[PDB]
């Protein structure tokens, strides 16, 4: 007589150990995880062979670290079966008995789809029995990586896919991913080498707009393992040297745990935190080349061998930004040096635009941040250049509604319209260049 085995694939994405009864649990509420790929393996006399000389708990932990080591995991005739949209998968027909034990049966996820990490090889030693079980429910629990921006100047935001950000911005990123059940283990067939020799984690931009600031945390179980790590991991950013050398994109960093100086100080940590979940925390500022009509984006990837990986995406940020072309009136003639300065209201008061690193700029301002003050007198003062098309730029700017002031005018002419109100739509230069008349004086 035989058994099914019927899998509901399901994603996991805190630590937690469910305790699979064997029964169907109905509308459990979980989400469903589609097109992973389980073989199933008889590993009845493997089992009782082990059986010999330990438990049966240890037993199946022995096959559940190595299972490779106990089965040949390539076998073309090893059935097969993918998760369909209700994340159901089952095996049918399966012996109930081999060689005369109760059957023990081994389950290994083949494919596991993204941007998941894979169930633990689980094995089930029959029966299951009733106050026996024809159809076992099994639960296997993908785990998936995130990626998120979680913070904007150290204050929490709410999660989008799309953010608003302001030239000197300091944003914090999470990234997160499971540590492998079999991390410690070693490998199949081998007493003296390891099972995994790389746990890398790739974070990068492939546009420009970031640069790097700090590796602000690895946590685990509510423990910053980032001090007992460091110096023993692999690490790289964007602002080092070597950053170059193997990668060409302007924002990032590479931590591999095990491609350290001592990977194995490092794997005896990861080991106690087998299967849950590592926050890999960072921070980065945004800079003087991030620019308006643009989306930036980044992309992780958790890799534990040369030939694979799990890619996410985080999301996209954008700066705003304005044109305006000062002009004399009743032509497109360019005015050069006429004076203005940046204001916005913060409730019913007059806040006014001091920027940082803009010694040397005239028309095209790209500042490193922007503050703002009451003092009007500390306000940047905004010089227009003769340029064609438009003479004052500024970008690294929130959305919103601002105010250009102008304070003097280009010698030779009076100011006609002395505020310009305007509005910066978020992550472009604006609807339009706007113009900006100065009527000439016939000085005698």
């Amino acid at each position: 007589t035989t058994v099914d085995f019927t899998l509901h694939k399901i994603e996991q994405t805190s630590d937690e150990q469910i305790q699979n009864t064997g029964h169907d649990l109905g509308l459990t509420g979980r989400k469903p995880v589609q097109g992973a790929q389980f073989k199933i393996f008889n590993v009845t006399d493997a089992f009782y062979q082990l059986l010999e000389n330990h438990d049966k708990t240890t037993a199946a932990s022995m096959i559940s670290q190595n299972l490779g080591q106990y089965v040949n995991l390539q076998d073309p005739n090893a059935a097969t079966v993918t998760t369909d949209a209700d994340g159901l998968a089952a095996f049918k027909g399966l012996a109930a008995k081999t060689n005369g034990r109760h059957s023990v049966y081994a389950f290994h996820e083949a494919v596991t789809p993204q941007p998941y990490q894979k169930a633990a090889d689980m094995i089930v030693s029959l029966p299951v029995r009733q106050d026996d079980l024809t159809n076992i429910h099994l639960y296997p629990k993908d785990s998936l990586v995130t990626k998120n921006l979680t913070e904007i100047n150290e204050q929490a935001v709410a999660t989008k896919d799309l953010h608003d950000v302001a030239v000197g911005d300091v944003l914090t990123y999470q990234v997160q991913f499971q540590i492998p059940h079999d991390i410690g283990a070693l490998a199949d067939h081998s007493q003296d080498t390891f099972k995994y020799n790389q746990f890398k984690v790739l974070d990068y931009m492939t546009k420009e707009g970031l640069t790097f600031k700090a590796l602000t945390a690895i946590t685990v179980d509510g423990q910053d393992i980032l001090k007992a790590l460091t110096g023993k991991m692999a690490f790289m950013s964007s602002n080092d040297a070597a950053w170059q050398q193997t990668h060409n994109y302007p924002f990032g960093f590479e931590l591999d745990f095990l491609g350290g100086t001592d990977p194995d100080a490092v794997r005896n940590l990861l080991t106690q935190y087998a299967g849950k979940r590592v926050t890999v925390a960072y921070t980065g500022i945004v800079n003087e080349k991030m620019i308006p009509d643009q989306k930036v984006g980044n992309t992780a990837e958790v890799s534990f061998d040369p030939d694979s990986k799990i890619t996410v995406n985080g999301p996209e940020i954008q700066t705003g930004g304005i044109r305006f072309f000062k002009h004399e009136a009743g032509s497109s003639k360019s005015l050069a040096n006429a004076t203005f300065i940046l204001q916005r209201m913060n409730g019913n008061v007059r806040e006014y635009a001091v920027l940082e690193g803009v010694n040397g700029m005239a028309g095209t301002y790209q500042p490193t941040k922007i503050t703002w003050t009451t003092n009007q007198d500390a306000a940047t003062r905004l010089k227009t250049s003769g340029a064609e098309t438009a003479n004052l730029t500024i970008q690294g700017l929130l959305p919103g509604r601002y105010t250009l002031v102008e304070t003097a005018a280009p010698e030779g002419y009076e100011i006609l319209d002395p505020t310009t109100d305007f509005e910066v739509i978020a992550g472009t230069w604006g609807t339009k260049t706007i113009r900006i008349a100065n009527t000439p004086v016939n000085q005698l």
